[PDB]
């Protein structure tokens, strides 16, 4: 009827983390604790975290029971002892929950007979039944009245009338998509989805760029495909015109190295940071973005590229681990209070169609993934497919989904030399 | 709980006058009898009213003939009072009434003893207490004598309005008139390929619910943010073009608007929920609680395929056909008509929705939209609501008008 | 080696609800249980309830212990505590029949040894090792010679023959099909199936207004589809003939209504029961079926639909929850020796061949539901697919399955407007 | 538990006398010997007597050329009379039978501490008794001379014997003819589609079976009631109808051939078991005990996809194709013919089969069954028996009669 070894790594992981405290705060409450000891020390964190946030000491902590004399310790270092992992906390947090419902069920059942076998009002006993089961099911995200929302709403509509900007949120660096686009938004995820060799992870290295450099703003990226030299490096070639082929070959003249040079001190002076560790769960990449956002001030966020993500529990069918990898990055992106971008890849059938451009449906075949992405756009080269076009050395970005507007279609320029996007005239 | 000679009584004080027993049926019925004896004799006792009406110990013998004398007779020697006989009944209700709660509280005991998901356990819990609660009695069975009677004053309250139409209307006059109307307890589908103005449509039907009929209306809303929706709405509302709101790109004669817009619709009831993936379980659990608290007539969903089922079902087909049913089960629950929008992969027809995952099976009603200027031509500023299956019978199809820019369904 | 956790389930289980008992019987018997304390529990509640019955009470057990002398009680309300739900007392049953199971074979290994380093004959040894193997087997239902079998079929002619009856069991109301069909039999499960809209609802409702009035019998419906108003709404239609589409729409006529309600007092005086309740398991419609059985003596139940319930345990495949629940409602329809008729539905590929009638293979589509249902009942409507041919106005009951004859075809009138089924001439 | 003097004289007799040595070789064999330098002795000794007869000391010289004669010689020393040695030789195969006792006690304290469904608990620990009951030993593996002697034993009696057929009889003389019979040990499939008279056919089989063959049968029938089924062989026996039987219809003359019929059925032993849905291991737990107490020579199972696997495989075929080698081992172990019946989804043919899991590569014999007047002409009164496949080569046809109306083969 009740688990402690469970409430036990609960307790320990917010001891020696506060940060997990909250984590906990969502998941459980102090009264599914079958213990009074762990209920005390439930509470005292509880209101301890709030108090003093993030620097939470271990003496601080005994100095505060000293105070309250709620003190009289050893326990708790064995407690912190028995601290456990994030994913581990969660599921942990999940099987006391649990317990501590079926608790609350039972008891409810055995009030109703006891004041059954006693004489009181039936209707009663069934409202109170009834209010008693609805408290048991708030114990979490609730219903919202037009009214509150219409009032942050309106707030919105201030903000973007305040403006000076020709375009709200950060800016793409392409013209064209970019004021229809509106732009990107903080707290939304768009999805940069395009068969292999679209250049997809060169339109997103563009924007970073074009981040950095016009509006002066750092950036971070998840480089699962490739690393953070072979990304730099084409970003040089990008930068500096010369051709990515002669640079990894190894045939440069003394003037191309002089350009290249040049441009590594200019990318120097931007502010990118890079992790190009191949496979991260969404778990870690949360955790590493969380701490990258508070150390340093990103204001955008690019993962590349999705399918290369994986849960921290592996299912079978492949479909629900990508429907849950995107779930998690609008729920980051939303945390972040920042626009978070990630790449994914199309399946073959894209071009088994005569139409040879991207189609929504091209997209769901891997997963229910466009439910929430706040933006979708694909990429297309007619070109790539052959030589004989007279149009090529142009690349289409196809607008599918967006809150703002209607379907549509933005032309640019794009290099396969240099693999750089830049405006068309 | 109960007591044989309180209610022994009632059975005497029907012996001596039959116009007693139409007053104890009125307050109590058979199964409040804890004897199988006094059921029975309860049960002999109102069928002799239809078929004499004041024989009051020979019918006994007739009944007897087709069917203890001398044990009735001393329960004809206990009787009591008109104004006695009311007490006496209140408690045999109640002892009745408490009985219902014991065995309550051992089947909630029997649940929590179970195992399953917590959430599971708490929506079959709430299931059983709603029942119980409504019924009075533990058994759901209703004789159709009783069922008649209600449907019979039910008839006559739809006769005696005036029709449009007996149940939830749209807003839109001409599909209204088609369909008899939303009622309680049924589950209809909203189809369509994205982009057809599904969202918008539903927002229109909320819309026009909360105002002229002054209803409170929920909606699910898995797809976008509590937030993106309503500004939705409000667009619909001041007619000012989305992409002119975000851009910046507005005016103080748009705002104005907006703002007046915003306090008509902080005037009207509407419950949002946006949970990103909602299990069907949990969704019933909420619409249960919502349906209780602040009494909601209508909810919508948005959209079918975002919800999944309590367990994961293979591979895809069965899953959404599982939902289907869920939702079903939900909307005769709440005894609310409940709205569920649905993605589609000439005309869109039935055939196309069954590669999704054969819904029609299980849905009283399934409306298409159409945009033929989606696909683009020919002059038109129109879209079309088809009927791909009804109850009633035939299949017809409803045009409206639709403003690309408003996102603002209307009538022609 | 053992599990008591579990006895004390069982115990408890039998003891709150005497009718428990019986299926712990079925399950279990004295010896599974690893305690004597249990082993004398399960004994006496036993014999207890062969005596008893159902009317089996606490204070009346505590006399009956008195009495023996065995009785010298806490624990036992402790035990009475414990009680457990009718599914879970199943699967306590289960773990405790296999650890029984596991003990019984781990013991034969034990005295073989210990037979096998004394000395005895072999043949003895392994004849006994047999012997006790085939014990644990039979520890549940047998084998039965045709004999035995033979002189209760013999009892059935002897029943048919002695019968005053045109049609013997439960008659439909249909001549024709009632004639061929031979009837509703006791124990046995039928099946009408039907695609969406070819009024298998209507049907049903036919035959429990049909027998009602003409026999005089009453009858129950769990409907999982449509709501007891709208199943009653729609019979007053079909006994007044006033348009059902009217009366939902709410136009009528002073002389409409009046019809409308004199068919609403014929209707309350036959005996009809109503279960709207949305989803069952197997287990609350069987725990539903008898006590309405018991209380109110029904002679026929229809299920509709049965899609619509599901089992106590969900599985991954869906033709194994059809196959199982099918199985349950034969199993029940023996139980309550009681017609018992099921409705199902029929998915979209009846249509896509160009005979556009029903099939037995349609019907396996849903699962191996067809081998145990005693007699299978299809439903037609050519005129459904369109309105040419000049037939209309008529509707074919298909006789795919039966027990007595060959299959066969019966042509009866349908009235759409009414949503009423009535014999041709 | 061995003794090495018991049996170590039982070698010195056999050096010192070769008429010993077969008289040692009826009661025991080299497998019974504890000791390794024994069972080597006494297996060249029992070589020794094809390819010197009666050579005491000189071949034992010889075969340790190509191969502890000092050794030997001491066990010569040690040697007992031809009445001795009886009671020896019987006292070293019972230690041997000891071990063979203990090793099986052994194991199945390992099987009740493995964790299976006991179902499959019961039934492994079944498997394990019975083949040490009837081998002795704990191994199973025999030398081919042992078994080739046990052939041509079999072969005496298949020439001795009167045939029409070797192995058990349908009772239809011309398919009986084109099949050897059914053999022990092997699995028949019945496969036709629903109506064809498959389950008859069973019944005829069953039935031709018990009266001439005078040989007991079980049947598991999972799709018809055991009442229902009997009734059915009734009709067949008494050549009424069934409809006739059940509308009340039938008259005097027709009962007491039914009463008749019921007389001679119960003189025959046959044996039911209808269980709703049955899995492989219970059936053959079933069987296996069946087969021990009653002994039954044949079983049938009707039908083949109403069966189910311990453990449920994916999606269907091979879940099916399970059941399939099963039932087949099934007919090893019992030793007996096993009959199961299929349902199909011009002629039925082999690729019709294939669909439905794959069947016919673990079958020793394929039948199928066709009614052309069932798909209706032509003048007819015909059904034919159809042979797919056949262990011994060649497909062909066998027509039989049918009455549609008792439902019951004959031979034309
Ligand atoms: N190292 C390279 N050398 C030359 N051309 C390249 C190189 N990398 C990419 N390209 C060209 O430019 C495009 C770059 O796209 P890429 O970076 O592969 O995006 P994605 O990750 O979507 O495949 C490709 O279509 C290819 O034609
Ligand atoms: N500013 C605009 N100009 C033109 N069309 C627009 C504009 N804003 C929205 N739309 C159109 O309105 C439609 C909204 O439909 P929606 O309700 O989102 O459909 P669904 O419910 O299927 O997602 C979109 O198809 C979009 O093309
Ligand atoms: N409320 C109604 N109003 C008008 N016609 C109806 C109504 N309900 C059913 N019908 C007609 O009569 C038939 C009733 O069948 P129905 O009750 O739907 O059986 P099923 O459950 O098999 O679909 C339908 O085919 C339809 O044409
Ligand atoms: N009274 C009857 N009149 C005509 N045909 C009948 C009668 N009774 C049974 N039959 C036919 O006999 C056949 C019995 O076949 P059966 O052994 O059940 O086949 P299966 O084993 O494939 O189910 C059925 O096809 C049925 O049509
Ligand atoms: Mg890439
Ligand atoms: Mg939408
Ligand atoms: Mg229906
Ligand atoms: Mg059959
Ligand atoms: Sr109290
Ligand atoms: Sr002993």
């Amino acid at each position: 009827p009740c688990d402690e070894s469970a409430e036990r790594a609960v307790l320990g992981s917010m001891l020696e983390d506060p940060e997990n405290i909250p984590l906990v705060l969502e998941y459980l409450k102090e009264e599914d604790f079958c213990i009074d000891e762990h209920k005390l020390l439930f509470r005292v964190l509880t209101n301890l975290w709030s108090e003093y946030g993030n620097k939470l000491d271990f003496v601080l902590i005994k100095d505060h029971l000293e105070k309250k004399n709620l003190l009289q310790i050893d326990w708790l270092e064995e407690l912190y002892e028995e601290a456990v992992s994030p994913d581990t906390l969660e599921e942990v947090c999940k099987i006391v929950k649990q317990r501590s419902a079926q608790r609350a069920i039972i008891q409810l059942g055995i009030e109703l007979i006891h004041k059954g076998k006693e004489n009181k009002d039936f209707h009663t006993l069934i409202e109170e039944a009834q209010s008693r089961i609805f408290s048991i099911a708030e114990s979490s995200t609730q219903f919202y009245h037009v009214k509150d929302v219409a009032e942050e709403v309106i707030e919105l509509i201030y903000k973007f009338k305040s403006s000076d900007r020709l375009v709200t949120g950060l800016p793409s660096g392409f013209t064209e998509l970019d004021l229809k686009t509106t732009g990107f938004h903080p707290g939304d995820l768009i999805i940069l989805a395009a068969r292999p060799g679209m250049g997809k992870t060169a339109f997103m290295l563009s924007i970073i760029y074009n981040l950095a450099k016009d509006e002066g703003k750092p950036s971070a990226v998840f480089s699962l495909e490739m690393s953070k030299e072979q990304l730099v490096m084409r970003l040089l070639s990008m930068m500096s015109e010369v051709p990515l082929f002669k640079i990894r070959s190894g045939s440069i003249s003394n003037e191309d190295l002089k350009k290249l040079e040049a441009s590594a001190i200019e990318l120097a002076k931007y502010d990118i940071y890079l992790d190009d560790t191949p496979a991260l769960t969404t778990t870690d990449l949360r955790i590493r973005a969380r701490k990258l956002r508070k150390e340093k001030e990103v204001e955008f966020v690019a993962v590349d590229y999705l399918q290369l993500l994986r849960p921290p529990v592996r299912k079978s069918p492949r479909q629900e681990e990508v429907a849950e990898v995107s779930r998690n990055l609008k729920a980051l992106a939303k945390e972040l209070r920042i626009p978070v971008m990630a790449l994914a890849q199309l399946s073959r059938e894209v071009e088994k169609r005569s139409d040879k451009r991207p189609q929504l449906a091209d997209l769901r075949e891997s997963g229910q993934i466009e439910q929430d992405a706040d933006l979708i756009l694909f990429l297309h080269r007619p070109e790539y497919y052959t030589k004989k076009p007279n149009e090529q050395g142009i690349a289409e970005v196809i607008i599918a989904k967006q809150r703002q507007g209607p379907t549509d279609i933005v032309k640019l320029a794009f290099i396969k030399e240099y693999t750089k996007f830049a405006n068309l005239e």
